[PDB]
């Protein structure tokens, strides 16, 4: 019962996942929890980085945060 509350959409990145995964691989080291990850998902780009081939995001279906490729996903729209 959080409809436009919720929901942000003002000049946030979106993604449209192309793979489905279920916390499976998990993240090398200790950098955090996996996301569940499913075609159709859009997620937000959270934090970026350069020298990292790993990246985190936030799904709006899960609502949680979680690293994972960019390759392995596809933006929504540019």
């Amino acid at each position: 019962r959080a409809q436009d509350k919720k929901r942000n959409e003002l000049g946030l990145p979106k993604m449209e996942v192309f793979q489905e995964y279920y916390g499976i691989p998990p993240p090398p080291g200790a950098f955090g929890g996996f996301l569940r990850l499913n075609p159709g998902d859009i997620v937000e780009l959270t934090k970026a980085e350069a020298e990292h081939n790993w990246w985190e995001g936030r799904n709006t279906a899960t609502n949680e945060v979680g690293w994972f490729p960019c390759n392995r996903v596809h933006p929504y729209v540019h």
